[PDB]
Parts: C-alpha cells; sequence; structure tokens
C-alpha cells in the first residue's frame, strides 16, 4: 500500500513453483533437513523495481539432510506425517538480469496436518 496486489492462479507459471522451492530451501537456520514444499496455495503480485512475487505456501521438512543432500525439488520430496506450517514468501524477480531474490519470508508455527 499503496502498491496493489494482483491475484494470479498458481499453475498460470511454472516459475511460481520454482520460487517457492527457492524460498523454501534458502532458510536452513537450526534445521537437520531442509523444508520443501507441500502446496501452493497462492499467488500475487506487485510491480515495483522487477515484480514482487507474494507466494503462500503449506510447507513440511523433506527427506533431505542439511550437509549431506543438495537441495532439488526431484531429490528432496516430503517426509511422511511430519506437521506443516503456513509460510508468506516474498520473492523479486528482474526479468533484465534473470535474477531472483528472497525479500521476506514468515512463517507460522509448524504444528498441522497431523
Amino acid at each position: 500500500f499503496p502498491g496493489v496486489w494482483r491475484k494470479h492462479h498458481p499453475d498460470v507459471d511454472p516459475r511460481y513453483k520454482e520460487w517457492a522451492h527457492f524460498a523454501i530451501s534458502s532458510q536452513v537456520e537450526n534445521r537437520t533437513n531442509f523444508d520443501t514444499l507441500m502446496t501452493l496455495i497462492s499467488v500475487e503480485s506487485q510491480v515495483i523495481a522487477g515484480v514482487d512475487y507474494k507466494l503462500k505456501m503449506k510447507v513440511a521438512e523433506s527427506t533431505c539432510v542439511i550437509g549431506v543432500d543438495s537441495y532439488s525439488k526431484e531429490r528432496c520430496y516430503l517426509k511422511v506425517n511430519v506437521p506443516y506450517m503456513l509460510c508468506t514468501a516474498v520473492v523479486n524477480y528482474m526479468p533484465w538480469e534473470h535474477k531472483t531474490i528472497l525479500k521476506s519470508y514468515d512463517c507460522s508455527d509448524r504444528v498441522y496436518g497431523v
């Protein structure tokens, strides 16, 4: 505000899920395993310098161990019956450099879906 977010269908662009995996996998603090994307719930965008994408997601623990496994969406699938958290990530994309940066990442408690 005065910015406006515009809603997008989460299947419009495969990049939205790539951006989700980028955001989730970048936040490694105090974890033994990477988190991964459970469900991309919604996507909103806003133009400033580049495009800001606000990604609301279910996030939960993957099978990939930090410092043993590199992160990839293909390798780092979900563990079974672990709780999820609701997370909102804001990623900025600069088309003119094909560059992606994480602006913010805010998560609920990791207590759901169990």
